[PDB]
């Protein structure tokens, strides 16, 4: 029976997560064990680098976060959530946190390296994803949220930049810096302007339904090639989101539009994923009728785009960024803040 099988899978996943959540993993490694190769991404309090583990020769993506910038930007709790969630979760479309540690200047989160690059680059390069192509990716995010939401985890940062393509052409979700365990409501104003549900913008306490709104935004952006509420300044992006007036390209199928109308629903009593039938309102929608949910999960489905790779530590699928030095101070910084890391 396919129904019992989902619940038994979800029960077990919860058990595994909760064990790992109560008995973690910490001081797994040291910086000196890694050779820095190349910057894969930049940010306001950190960067992500390709490193090689010298004992094994294996490559990893090492997220490096400046402790003082984390404190200033009010991301201590968020940074601690990220490591704690990432060590505890296990799902095919989530990046794998292999090592974590800290020194006097920084926090280190060492993930398995996903060499296919961001979905962002691929999407900007080709214009838009045709509907079957978008649907393949959207099916993976749907399963991913069902898994996280079952564990009471809200993701809160969905966007093409956080969706990395692996060698098989499947997605790995990276960046859990806004992810949070919440059984009911939460109140932090965070996310990416284009992807924010109206309820976040309006300073209302909100739930996991913001993830399903952002799924709507992602799906529109994959199939159109640009997001449904765009402006040059965030302030006008917010105004657009809150009315919820969305226009669809003439090439969008009726099924797609009907789906996106139900995700991009300003009214919480009406937004798919938030109704009584949960995630099944999305999985059983007509736009997904050709989707074999199990085969996606098992990665049996042939991906419509497989990345090019020249062996371990190839970075041809990533853009180039200015290389800066990793400084490690002689004096411990922000020790009490990060004593739990
Ligand atoms: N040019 C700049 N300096 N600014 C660009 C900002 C980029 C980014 N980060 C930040 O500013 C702030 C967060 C505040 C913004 N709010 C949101 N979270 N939406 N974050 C920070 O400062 C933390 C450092 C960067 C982490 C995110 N990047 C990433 O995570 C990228 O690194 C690669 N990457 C990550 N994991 C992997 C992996 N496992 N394998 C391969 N590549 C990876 C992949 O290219 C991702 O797009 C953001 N806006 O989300
Ligand atoms: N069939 C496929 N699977 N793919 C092929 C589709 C190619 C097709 N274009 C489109 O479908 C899409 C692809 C959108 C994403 N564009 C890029 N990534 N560069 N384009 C279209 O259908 C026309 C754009 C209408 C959007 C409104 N914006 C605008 O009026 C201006 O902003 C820029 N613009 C819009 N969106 C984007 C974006 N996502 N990135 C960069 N620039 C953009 C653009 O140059 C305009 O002058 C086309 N023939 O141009």
């Amino acid at each position: 029976s396919e129904q019992e099988s989902v619940k038994e899978f979800l029960a077990k996943a919860k058990e595994d997560f909760l064990k790992k959540w109560e008995n973690p993993a910490q001081n797994t490694a040291h910086l000196d064990q890694f050779e820095r190769i190349k910057t894969l991404g930049t940010g306001s309090f950190g960067r992500v680098m390709l490193v090689k583990h010298m004992e094994t020769g294996n490559h990893y993506a090492m997220k490096i976060l400046d402790k003082q910038k984390v404190v200033k930007l009010k991301q201590i709790e968020h940074t601690l959530n990220e490591k704690r969630i990432l060590q505890a979760v296990n799902f095919p479309f989530l990046v794998k946190l292999e090592f974590s540690f800290k020194d006097n200047s920084n926090l280190y989160m060492v993930m398995e390296y996903v060499p296919g690059g961001e979905m962002f680059s691929h999407l900007r390069r080709i214009g838009r994803f045709s509907e079957p192509h978008a649907r393949f990716y959207a099916a993976q995010i749907v399963l991913t949220f069902e898994y996280l939401h079952s564990l009471d985890l809200i993701y809160r940062d969905l966007k093409p930049e956080n969706l990395l393509i692996d060698q098989q052409g499947y997605i790995q979700v990276t960046d859990f810096g806004f992810a949070k365990r919440v059984k009911g409501r939460t109140w932090t104003l965070c996310g990416t302007p284009e992807y924010l549900a109206p309820e976040i913008i309006l300073s209302k306490g909100y739930n996991k339904a913001v993830d399903w709104w952002a799924l709507g935004v992602l799906i529109y952006e994959m199939a159109a090639g640009y997001p449904p509420f765009f402006a040059d300044q965030p302030i006008q992006i917010y105004e657009k989101i809150v009315s919820g007036k969305v226009r669809f390209p003439s090439h969008f199928s009726s099924d797609l539009k009907d789906l996106l109308r139900n995700l991009l629903q300003v009214d919480l009593t009406k937004r798919f994923g938030n109704l009584k039938n949960g995630v099944n309102d999305i999985k059983n929608h007509k736009w997904f009728a050709t989707t074999d949910w199990i085969a996606i999960y098992q990665r049996k489905v042939e991906a419509p785009f497989i990345p090019k790779f020249k062996g371990p530590g190839d970075t041809s699928n990533f853009d180039d960024y200015e290389e800066e030095e990793i400084r490690v101070s002689i004096n411990e910084k922000c020790g009490k803040e990060f004593s739990e890391f």
